[PDB]
């Protein structure tokens, strides 16, 4: 819908179809959608490479090899026995590989690119529309935006998009649209046309371009176009193209592509030197310089074989696919680069108030008299679940679930939770989550009658607006409250005047409800409810209250008290004076005490356990907050951030006996500490400068500009979804709940994906190498060459490229939290790992010049036989010494080679099932885990196969098909590879880490 800037705002409702009044429908989003794609800007210019320096060591290696073939046959392409074609179609096999070679590393470059793509919902402007479906506004993601729907701003929104102006709800609407304009002041904007179709932008005074942000009034309109074809649009793309630094992990990456090819460069260039015995040999054509360019081809294969690909568009993948990963879990990553650092947090610096806690007051314990008839009374104590203000969460005694309406005595401890009173909830559907309304700590009570809901009534059919004040109306139902004793604080507590409901008369029912603090309240009390009876106030009783009370407000929870009592016999309304607290003490007397509740702010949830989990992985939990150091210590012993009854008289500070010491007293602070109260707004930044000196990478939590500096300067600032824009920016991760859990679990996913990355190195590395050790191990102890240059190929192929790809979609390791966090001074490989790398590819390479050993040397029933004294094969010429019913033709029979680089196959994709975990077991993580692996497996197996069976193929590549004995032996041969890194696992599962 271009030049909409001349365009009558009807021309413009026509070109769309649209009704200003109910907006788009939603076919008509998908049909648009698909039209004009997602509100969004590509990535189609370059802003990404292959870090790596062997990816264009190997492409020019492809390319030179080839050459080798070219000259190879040409030099001399006449033979005795002309051509065998097996060495005449070589050319065209190597080059019909490379393309195979080709089609695979731009296999695996889609999916790195297209999981990238997967991370493109993130913090959008989130403009707001108007579509069929609802009649109320509809806060969508600014991407999910079509052009042509009903969009509308008010003050300080963002525009999503080029709108043309429709109808301007505001008196007027000034724009601030600098960043697109030489304009500083805001502008107008006009509902009329503009009909030049060329005017410039500035003279559009009827468009909203998109990035911009009204500074006045409110506004509805009609995208005329979204993505690139927007004014900012056409900008962006046509910018300048931007370069960056790159990361620690990058760094030892490079100089570990840095370390193969030199090595490779010299295993394989150390081949045209061990087979110098050969050049001259009869079966190079007899000559020197001819098969000095046969070893050659070897050798630039093998290091081709060696080179392990795809690790750049590997990584790309693990690290898109995780983010995905930690979005779904409300994480999001704002920079790609900090993920790396994200598994290295060994401190994580969180405010409580919303993050660790909830900061929605909780009843989760509460009592009542049971039995009292021998002077010794025990209590009915009992549990609640849920830990905000939503009506969810059950009543508990003794870890077990009751109604809480079998229990008389919490009927009337209700009532007064109920009556006594001035709070409520509230549903906002806006925000989809329960809200009190007036003080916590009443409010907290409501949910404790709704999640008590003495009276059975039918909830679960209810609406979410509905079970807001459910229960608590019926008992408003049954209990009319007359008058109420405000709160006062010399008797420290509250009450009302209630009778039946309905009733109508007077004197009859008539209770006064009272709620307050413990003491006062308990010593007002004369009589004590026990069932629905009412026995007097002992000196017994009124001692095991007070105990519990204490148990309560002291153990490690530290749970709020309230006291719940009833004045059975209140005075008649007409002898009290309600206009002065000093009366109402006294009406307050001679109480029947009914139970007592527990109240707290209860940790978020996962908090507890999660605080457990840093514990677990060596991450300091540091908490920031606002209380007093007293109580602050206390939350910390509730969270877990200290242990009930751990001594840490130095591991908490308030902001002034932090300011009141030494600057080398506050760096120790910080080394030890583990709760911070009463802080100034700049000892976050302090704070961190001291860790930042004991080489600690520190997670900081902010969410106001107060934080800004303290946000960037940590190793990862994250930024509370609640937070403001500036925070958000400052940060490297967002948390859309605010909850510290995540921060954790974000932390962990960090873990795997280094992991992950991990999994795939091994697996090459520890593959390759195999290979590498097989060409050697025969070309050392002397041995009837095992594969030929177009083998490496096809092995290269088959096991690199495809099954390796895979691994990126290996799912999150387990027990990758018991570590400690991962220091970029560590090497990439630990001595351990290259053991673990060696001792697996050092065994492939054995099987693999052991699978041949098997065919050529004795073998069940082998089609062929001879002895160890096959290591002078190349002797033979019938020289009567070592001979039977053998030719010397037989020691370039196809099935030796084909029972080994079948073996090689085979056994890697045995090994590739090892690289779904590094230290785990295909017990505790089955093969299915990841399905493309299996499937790159079976896709690869197959193209084997293919090329063994397919007759106009195993002839091209010196194969010979194989039996099902000949491949059941290929299996117990390559199988066990299984079995022996089964084994390195369990190890380090148990020995090496602990
Ligand atoms: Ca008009
Ligand atoms: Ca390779
Ligand atoms: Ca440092
Ligand atoms: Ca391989
Ligand atoms: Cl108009
Ligand atoms: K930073």
């Amino acid at each position: 819908m271009e030049a909409a800037h001349s365009k009558s705002t009807e021309e413009c409702l026509a070109y769309f179809g649209v009704s200003e009044t109910t907006g788009l429908t939603p076919d008509q989003v998908k049909r648009h959608l698909e039209k004009y794609g997602h509100n969004e800007l590509p990535a189609e210019e370059g802003k990404s490479l292959w870090e790596l320096v062997i990816e264009q060591f190997e492409d020019l290696l492809v390319r030179i090899l080839l050459l080798a073939a070219c000259i190879s046959f040409v030099l001399a392409w006449f033979e005795e026995g002309e051509e065998t074609i097996t060495a005449f179609v070589e050319p065209f096999v190597i080059l019909l590989i490379l393309i195979a070679n080709a089609i695979v590393g731009v296999w695996q470059e889609r999916n790195a690119e297209n999981a990238i793509e997967a991370l493109k919902e993130y913090e959008p402007e989130m403009g707001k529309v108007y579509r069929a479906d609802r009649k109320s506004v509809q806060r969508i993601k600014a991407r999910d935006i079509v052009p042509g729907d009903i969009v509308e701003v008010a003050v300080g929104d963002k525009v999503p998009a080029d709108i043309r102006i429709l109808s301007i709800k505001s008196t007027t609407l000034r724009v601030d649209q600098s960043i697109l304009t030489g304009e500083s002041v805001s502008v107008i904007k006009h509902t009329e046309p503009v009909p030049d179709p060329r005017a410039v932008n500035q003279d559009k005074k009827n468009m909203l371009f998109s990035g911009t942000n009204i500074a006045a009034g409110k506004a509805l309109g009609i995208v005329a176009t979204t993505g690139v074809s927007t004014e900012i649009g056409k900008i962006r793309d046509q910018m300048a193209a931007t370069e960056q630094d790159k990361t620690p992990l990058q760094q030892k990456l490079d100089e570990f592509g840095e370390q193969l090819s030199k090595v490779i460069s010299l295993i394989c260039v150390a081949v045209w030197l061990i087979n110098i015995g050969h050049f001259n040999d009869p079966v190079h054509g007899g000559s020197w310089i001819r098969g000095a360019i046969y070893y050659f081809k070897i050798a630039v294969a093998l290091a081709v074989a060696a080179i392990p690909e795809g690790l750049p568009a590997v990584i790309t993948t693990c690290l898109a696919l995780g983010t995905r990963r930690m979005a779904k879990k409300n994480a999001i990553v704002r920079s790609l680069p900090s993920v790396e650092t994200l598994g290295c947090t060994s401190v994580i610096c969180s405010d409580k108030t919303g993050t660790l806690t909830t900061n929605q007051m909780s009843v989760c314990k509460m009592f009542i008299i049971d039995k009292v008839d021998g002077d010794f009374c025990s209590l009915n104590e009992f549990s609640i679940t849920g830990s905000t203000y939503a009506p969810e969460g059950e009543v508990l005694k003794n870890d077990k679930p009751i109604r809480s309406g079998q229990f008389d005595g919490l009927v009337e401890l209700a009532t007064i939770c109920a009556l006594c009173n001035d709070s409520s909830l509230d549903f906002n559907e806006t925000k989809g989550v329960y809200e009190k309304v007036g003080e916590a700590t009443e409010t907290a009570l409501t949910t404790l009658v709704e999640k008590m809901n003495v009276f059975n009534t039918e909830v679960r059919n209810l609406s979410k607006v509905e079970r807001a004040n459910a229960c608590n109306s019926v008992i408003r139902q049954l209990m009319k409250k007359e008058f109420t004793l405000e709160f006062s604080r010399d008797r420290k507590s509250m009450s009302v005047y209630c009778s039946p409901a309905k009733s109508s008369r007077a004197a009859v029912g008539n209770k006064m409800f009272v709620k307050g603090a413990p003491e006062g309240v308990i010593d007002r009390c004369n009589y004590v409810r026990v069932g629905t009876t009412r026995v007097p106030m002992t000196g017994p009783v009124k001692e095991k209250i007070l105990s519990v009370i204490k148990e309560w407000g002291t153990g490690r929870d530290t749970l709020r008290c309230l006291a719940l009592a009833t004045r059975d016999t209140p005075p008649k309304r007409e002898e009290m004076v309600l206009d002065d607290s000093s009366r109402f003490m006294e009406y307050e007397t001679d109480l029947t005490f009914v139970g007592v509740v527990g109240m707290l702010d209860p940790p978020r949830k996962e908090v507890m356990g999660s605080i457990q989990l840093c514990r677990d992985a060596g991450i300091r939990v540091i908490m920031i907050t606002g209380d007093n150091k007293g109580t602050a210590i206390a939350i910390c012993r509730r969270i877990g951030i200290f242990g009930e009854n751990e001594e840490v008289a130095d591991r908490a500070y308030t902001g002034r006996e932090f300011d009141d010491l030494p600057l080398a007293e506050q760096r120790e602070a910080c080394r030890r500490a583990c709760c911070f109260a009463r802080v100034e707004p700049s000892h976050k930044s302090k704070i961190v400068e001291y860790l930042q000196s004991y080489d600690e990478i520190t997670a900081m939590t902010g969410d106001g500009v107060n934080d800004a500096p303290a946000l960037k300067k940590a190793e990862i600032g994250i930024a509370m979804g609640s937070g403001t824009a500036v925070a958000k920016t400052a940060s490297e991760m967002v948390l859309a709940d605010d909850n510290f859990s995540t921060i954790v679990a974000a932390v962990e996913e960090g873990r795997a994906i280094y992991n992950n990355m991990k999994q795939f190195i091994r697996y090459l590395i520890s593959s390759n190498v195999g290979e590498v050790v097989c060409i050697f191990l025969t070309a050392a102890l002397g041995l009837p060459e095992a594969l030929i240059p177009v083998q490496l190929l096809w092995v290269n192929l088959v096991t690199d490229g495809l099954p390796a790809t895979a691994l990126g979609f290996n799912p999150p390791d387990l027990d990758i939290m018991d570590r400690p966090p991962r220091s970029p001074k560590e090497p990439l490989i630990s001595g351990w790992l290259f053991f673990r790398y060696m001792a697996i590819g050092g065994y492939v390479g054995a099987a693999t010049v052991g699978a041949a050993a098997w065919w050529f040397m004795y073998a069940e029933d082998g089609p062929g036989v001879t002895y160890h004294q096959l290591t002078h094969f190349m002797q033979c010429t019938e020289d009567h010494p070592h001979f039977e019913g053998l030719d010397c033709e037989i020691f370039e029979a196809p099935e030796p080679m084909t029972m080994a680089l079948s073996v090689l196959v085979t056994i890697e994709m045995c090994n590739a099932l090892n690289s779904l975990s590094e230290n785990q077991s295909l017990m505790r993580m089955p093969p299915w885990v990841n399905i493309w692996l299996l499937g790159s497996i079976c896709l690869s197996m197959s193209l084997h196969f293919l090329i063994l069976y397919v007759d106009p193929l195993p002839m091209i590549f010196k194969l010979k098909a194989l039996d099902l004995t000949q491949w059941l032996m290929v299996l117990k041969i390559s199988l066990p590879v299984i079995g022996l890194d089964e084994i390195l696992k369990f190890i380090a599962r148990n020995y090496l880490e602990g």
